[PDB]
């Protein structure tokens, strides 16, 4: 059971409107047959054109929603519409484009899927609910064949130039007419009842219904993303390297520490309640502080409620409003006045972060994580956390050129005494670089609004 067999059934309910007539009983064998499509029994890398839920969850980067709707089936025009928000009219002779032969139509396609994939996935997952023209229409700009190389890098094909003979990856597509090699999973075949917006509106209030194919397209990513995602999650999933994943995750370690270490030298908390992972480790290690956990994995649906967070049935809660709460990607509806939080902010365009449901985000690293929206709201008690860094450590160098270093953020002895050392500058450039990596990945700093920088100057002497 690693791929999806092509002789397992494929309902067919959903495709008898644009397809009346079609045998309940099909396998994806003979659909694939039907849509054109001669797999004349290969053993090699490409089994089945659709895929099982599972394969799809491991390759959610490459997913793009598609849908075709008939604008008037042979003779009439098709609406192409993709989760890009792309919409194509193809004749037979919110992007809306004018009817364009199929032959001009699939060079456009290839260079949208190129654009939108090429940094993140090494091929495109067609995300459908199916109901005919979709799977019908794949045939004039889809090729499919034996797993293949690009032919500038070792990267896999998906694509083929008619006009050259030779296949390509996202990144060196450029001029290709074909996709190659594809792959496709139909929602519709995990078992719902009533349409695509029916069931996409249970879940989700920012994807409209615009009634164009790019709407449909983007309600079905949608859907499947908070099927697989939202309501199912799976921390067992692995997902490749493809940006800055581990500098991100070294510099969230590192302003986690400086963080709380300078809020617990500044505010000399007794207790501190960390609210979050239930695999946390004391982010401070030589700490004084009481430090107390209390698990909570991540919410991938809403935010969680402050109220059920602290909900101890019938015992008592532990005293939150003594020290601080610190919540560290902890995603609650309003944060208690004592706090440190940081919290991923879902609207960040970046190849670690896909689009998601109601608002959310899938942000991908390692892990895949569905994010709820991000909410400016929940920040009503606190205040933005601004940039410092604090050092404590000695002034020695041990030992990349230099330009001596003037910042008032600088929280060192050094600086203290007029003149920030080596060292210090050197830390303090490698920590700023840190913080700029984790800000811009999309993450946001937040504390209790007594926090006072001024206060770390007084450890010192
Ligand atoms: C669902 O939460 C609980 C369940 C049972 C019990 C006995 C306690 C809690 N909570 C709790 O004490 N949270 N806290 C965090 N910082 N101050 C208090
Ligand atoms: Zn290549
Ligand atoms: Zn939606
Ligand atoms: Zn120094």
């Amino acid at each position: 059971p690693t791929h999806l067999s092509v002789d397992t059934k494929f309902k067919t309910e959903g495709l008898c409107v644009d397809i009346p007539g079609i045998p309940k009983d099909m396998t994806y064998r003979r659909l694939i047959s039907m849509m054109g499509f001669k797999m004349n029994y290969q053993v090699n890398g490409y089994p089945n054109m659709f895929i099982t839920r599972e394969e799809a969850i491991r390759h959610v980067r490459a997913w793009i929603g598609f849908d075709v709707e008939g604008c008037h089936g042979t003779n009439l025009p098709l609406q192409l519409g993709f989760s890009t928000g792309v919409n194509l009219v193809a004749v037979p002779t919110p992007l809306m484009y004018k009817g364009l032969p199929w032959n001009v139509v699939r060079i456009k396609i290839v260079q949208m899927l190129s654009d939108t994939l090429k940094n993140l996935s090494d091929r495109v997952v067609f995300v459908l609910w199916a109901h005919g023209f979709e799977l019908t229409s794949m045939k004039y700009f889809v090729k499919i064949g034996p797993e293949r190389t690009c032919c500038l890098c070792d990267r896999r094909a998906t694509c083929f130039s008619t006009a050259s003979d030779t296949y390509a990856c996202w990144h060196h597509s450029i001029g290709f007419d074909y996709v190659y090699n594809p792959f496709m999973i139909d929602v519709q075949q995990w078992g719902f009842t009533g349409n695509l917006q029916s069931n996409h509106d249970l879940y989700c209030q920012v994807h409209g219904n615009a009634h164009v194919a790019s709407c449909d397209a983007i309600m079905t990513r949608c859907l499947a993303v908070h099927e697989c995602f939202v309501k199912r999650v799976d921390w067992t999933i692995e997902y490749p390297i493809i940006g800055d994943e581990l500098k991100i995750n070294a510099a969230c370690r590192k302003v986690q520490h400086m963080v709380v270490k300078a809020a617990l030298l500044a505010d000399k908390f007794p207790v501190l309640h960390d609210i979050g992972n239930p695999k946390a480790i004391k982010c401070v290690p030589q700490a004084d502080v009481e430090w107390k956990f209390y698990d909570a994995q991540p919410c991938s649906d809403k935010a969680y409620k402050i109220e059920e967070l602290f909900y101890s049935y019938a015992t008592h809660s532990d005293k939150f409003t003594d020290g601080v709460c610190l919540f560290w990607n902890c995603n609650v509806d309003r944060y208690p006045a004592n706090s440190i939080v940081c919290r991923f902010d879902t609207r960040v365009l970046s190849n670690l972060n896909l689009p998601g449901c109601d608002g959310g985000s899938l942000y991908v690293n390692k892990h895949a994580f569905h994010t709820p929206a991000f909410d400016k709201s929940a920040f009503v008690n606190l205040k933005q956390l601004p940039f410092f860094y604090y050092s404590d450590s000695p002034c020695e160098s041990h030992g990349i050129d230099y330009v001596p270093l003037k910042s008032a953020t600088c929280i060192t002895r050094c600086n203290l005494g007029g003149a920030v050392c080596r060292h210090h500058a050197n830390e303090y450039r490698l920590y700023l670089d840190a913080y700029n990596m984790m800000i811009s990945a999309g993450f946001s700093l937040w504390v209790y609004k007594q926090f006072d920088t001024y206060n770390l100057w007084n450890t010192f002497t």
